[PDB]
């Protein structure tokens, strides 16, 4: 092959060209959860149960290592298994978790934080929660006083916002009715 | 309040008392997307959809801009919508996508790579991918050539593996009946 100019997007039958059918083998696979390591702990659980809605599900100490896993995610509570074997089974077969992982201490470092992703080095940019309505959802995170990275008619993509979690993790605010607009 | 020896992490009780009910301005929030970069778009949507059995159910173009999105997801093709508005809408409404940014160029700048968080400085860790059996994945993987950062049988936590994709991002491949086992090792 000779040299292209700058190619530019992938168009889409480029993009298609290098997707395969799933193998059966994988029918059953599920995209359980992300993970995001938390400062602290009480601060983060507060974020994400009482200004985001979110349950927590299960909480895992590891007390030689000196961690704790917290999942959360968007589940009726009175799901939650009694028994703590199925608890676990079922908590960690939930798709759309997050696990939140706090390395025992970080909360009493003052020169510790973690890195958002956002700025040199970039990889990780944000998760994102699919509202019915993104300015009343908007309105109410500034009332909690929730620290904005884009209000929803700031910048050129009107009807779209970006919050920040305890840690300065991004978090995009989106309707998807909104969505096929902004193209 | 006085002084107190270095933290042992919450207790239950602790955790549950930092907890609220959810709001019932809440109640329709669901968790949508995670937002990795991604060098280069061939590889990466090879990856997710051959070695790893996701479906790419929406892609966009911000040609002036130059950036693409790519929306991967555990979905039916046969559920994706043929009407591109209804299909943008049920794309970005469907519970954990994956969503690839293509920053057009990276894949020809021999110096550029992007972190996956799990060196300094460190936030983000991984996805996490729950099947039915850790290690005919993982032996599948093995054959497909997938770079491994922790095979199911090293380590101290026996029956979980993390493999990358071809950015390095790290992917815990678990099975949730065998997570409950690790709790009491
Ligand atoms: C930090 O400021 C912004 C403002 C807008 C965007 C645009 C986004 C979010 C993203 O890149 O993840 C858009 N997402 C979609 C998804 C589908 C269709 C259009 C858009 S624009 C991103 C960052
Ligand atoms: C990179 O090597 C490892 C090895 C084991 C682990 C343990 C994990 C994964 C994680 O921290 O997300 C565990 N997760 C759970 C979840 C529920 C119950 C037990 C565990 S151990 C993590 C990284
Ligand atoms: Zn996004
Ligand atoms: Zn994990």
């Amino acid at each position: 092959a000779e040299p292209q100019p700058p190619s530019g997007g992938l168009t889409d039958e480029a993009a298609l060209s290098c997707c395969s059918d799933a193998d059966p083998s994988t029918k059953d696979f599920l995209l359980q959860q992300t993970m995001l390591r938390v400062k602290d702990p009480k601060k983060s659980l507060d974020f994400y149960t009482r200004v985001l809605g979110m349950t927590l599900i299960q909480k895992c100490d590891f007390p030689i290592m000196k961690f704790s896993l917290y999942f959360l995610a968007y589940e009726d509570k009175n799901d939650i298994p009694k028994e703590k074997d199925e608890k676990i089974a079922w908590a960690l077969s939930r798709k759309a978790t997050l696990e939140l992982t706090h390395n025992w201490g970080t909360e009493d470092d003052e020169t510790q934080s973690y890195h958002n992703g956002n700025s040199d080095p970039r990889g990780f940019g944000h998760i994102g929660i699919a509202v019915p309505d993104v300015y009343s959802a908007c309105k109410r995170f500034e009332e909690l006083g929730v620290k904005f990275v884009k209000k929803p008619d700031d910048g050129k993509m009107k009807g779209l916002a970006f919050i920040q979690d305890p840690d300065g993790y991004w978090i995009e605010i989106l309707n998807p009715n909104k969505m096929a607009t902004l193209m």
